[PDB]
């Protein structure tokens, strides 16, 4: 059976919850045979040439679409559920509240949020933190027009927007506090990255990282073999790198690093799986939603089919040996 | 049975090797019990809470019995055995051919060895490298006199020694390559250590430190608890670290990481056994030299037995799980 049989019978949506489910495991099962080495000599060798290989290198859904699928604040990152109830809603608010703490995020300080996606984040600290001024930074110009709007809304005077490709974006301002929250995947060049956020930085600043990780090695987004059709859907562009735990370890040309942490994967899988159940109840009305956009039901099924193949392929790889393989990393730095 | 019970058996040379070998296993068994933690959120926690610790922070052998016990340059650290039939001698030329490469020694270069001991690294690289000036740094006058008496010898004119405690030593001069070969296990103040050497570098300088360690947490080399008679004995002064294979990465404040290995635990355990084999073959010999200068036949068995000791429980370290638990550590800096 070829990719073609499968994606196939995936579109047309004949391989039920189980089948998928085992599939995309299976495939996860893979890359971490791909990843382990016998010895830590040779772990440590595969590790440091990823590191080595690494210092060498426009449709957008609808507002209300993304409203019936995340949760509250649309947050597009792992959320933390500090029980087995706790909702979307609530794990949202707990993992902002755990940014802001890790970060040491104080009333007064200028914030700047790399990639800021629908802004949960910058609001947060903008109605928490009344002093503080809260710049997000997003290439989208519907995020941006999002969370102003949102700003509005919420009587909020303390939050600005930066429409940027954060690669090309240029100036001189200076914050106390830089946060990147799941963006770092999306670096074509980390190095440089890392050097960029450091000129926006002063003695005083911090900087706060948060990547999907795994615990032992690294890996790029993309298929080992042919049987894989999975990596390849999901990202069909080359574009998602998912750092070793440790792997910003060796990017402190610029940054020194103050604290490490890492957040059990299995966080993550009920974060997809919320965002899954959530778009399965509104199953019907986000169909709707989708329609005009996109010209016939049948692009609304492949866009829905895709988004949540991710949540399913998500959960698997969240929730691997009880979140013990993937996961989150952070981390804590100050300027040179 | 106590401490003393054991110690007193162990003195009289009442405990056979088989058990004294399962008894050291036993303790390093507990050992890792302590370090190894359920999830890698712990791990990190554990491990950032030894790294953040540590940033708060006479008589010597005749050399005759050196020579009796040890291999042809007296090397003092793991060396490297290519064969099961691999001799000291060639395991030591084959450890010092390794610094080289890794460290990128080149003729003409100025390199600084920290704690350089019997001058073994400094006697090679002097005598391969003729166009190099080779400074060895030792707080022995005992191993500065011998390295001198060694680089006469050989018709060595590149070779010189400064006397001093590292921690104390004041200079303006720089060296393109430092070296520290299983010295940093020693150092009380590890972050202060590291910007003293930054002091000694320039642009174009490389340090490499190579360091015993765990391949997954740190600990200082002492006894866990009172059924633990090994560790005491033999470092009766709370001053050997065993860092991490990763510690060293938290300590890029004043120097910046450009390659990392590490070599399995084997070689150090053929190293010890080695050492013990040779003093064992060579032991009524040994007895004759520590007379005169100890005193007594009873201060000579001690000695004996201490170094002994320290062998047979580095071998079981070291060998535990074919030597993928305690191991060498080895990394290459440039200066900020
Ligand atoms: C995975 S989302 C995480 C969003 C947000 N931090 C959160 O936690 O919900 C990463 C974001 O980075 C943005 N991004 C990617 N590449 C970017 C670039 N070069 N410049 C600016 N933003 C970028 C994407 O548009 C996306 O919204
Ligand atoms: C374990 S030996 C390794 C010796 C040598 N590098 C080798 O590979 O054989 C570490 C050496 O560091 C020396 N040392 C320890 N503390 C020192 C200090 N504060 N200043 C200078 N040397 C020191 C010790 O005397 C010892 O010879
Ligand atoms: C469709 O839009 C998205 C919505 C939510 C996420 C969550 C998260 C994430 C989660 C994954 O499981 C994953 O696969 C390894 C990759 C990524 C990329 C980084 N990102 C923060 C990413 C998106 O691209
Ligand atoms: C008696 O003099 C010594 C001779 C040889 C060594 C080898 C080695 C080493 C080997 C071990 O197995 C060990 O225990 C964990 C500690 C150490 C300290 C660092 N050092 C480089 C150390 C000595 O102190």
């Amino acid at each position: 059976e070829s990719i073609g049989e499968i994606m196939g019978k995936l579109m047309q949506g004949e391989i039920g919850d189980e089948e998928l489910s085992k599939r995309i495991k299976e495939i996860f099962g893979k890359r971490l045979q791909w990843g382990y080495k016998p010895t830590h000599q040779q772990q440590l060798a595969f590790n440091l040439d990823f590191i080595k290989s690494l210092k060498e290198m426009t449709y957008e859904l609808p507002s209300a679409f993304l409203e019936a699928a995340f949760g509250k604040t649309i947050k597009q990152s792992g959320c933390y559920f500090k029980d087995e109830t706790t909702t979307i809603d609530e794990a949202e608010e707990a993992s902002h509240e755990l940014y802001c703490e890790r970060a040491q995020i104080k009333d007064g300080q200028t914030v700047l949020d790399i990639g800021c996606g629908q802004g949960g984040l910058v609001l947060h600290i903008a109605q928490k933190y009344k002093n503080c001024h809260v710049t997000g930074l997003t290439n989208s110009k519907a995020q941006k027009n999002y969370i102003l709007m949102q700003a509005e809304k919420l009587q909020l005077s303390n939050v600005d927007v930066i429409l940027a490709d954060v690669t090309k974006h240029e100036s001189d301002k200076t914050y106390d506090r830089i946060l990147v929250i799941e963006t770092i995947e999306h670096m074509k060049n980390i190095q440089l990255f890392m050097k960029k956020l450091s000129t926006w930085m002063t003695e005083d600043s911090l900087l706060f990282v948060d990547h999907i990780c795994h615990k032992t090695f690294s890996h790029h987004f993309e298929a080992i073999d042919e049987d894989d059709w999975y990596s390849g859907f999901i990202f069909p562009k080359g574009c998602v790198t998912i750092l070793s735990a440790s792997a910003l370890l060796y990017f402190q040309d610029d940054v020194t690093i103050l604290d490490h942490w890492v957040v059990n994967g299995m966080h993550m899988a009920r974060s997809v799986d919320a965002w899954r159940k959530k778009l399965d109840k509104n199953m019907e009305l986000a169909r709707e939603i989708l329609l005009p956009g996109l010209g016939s039901k049948e692009a609304v099924n492949g866009v829905i089919t895709h988004i949540r193949t991710f949540c399913m392929g998500g959960y698997e790889q969240f929730s691997y040996n009880n979140g013990e393989e993937w996961m989150v990393a952070q981390m804590l730095f100050k300027k040179k």
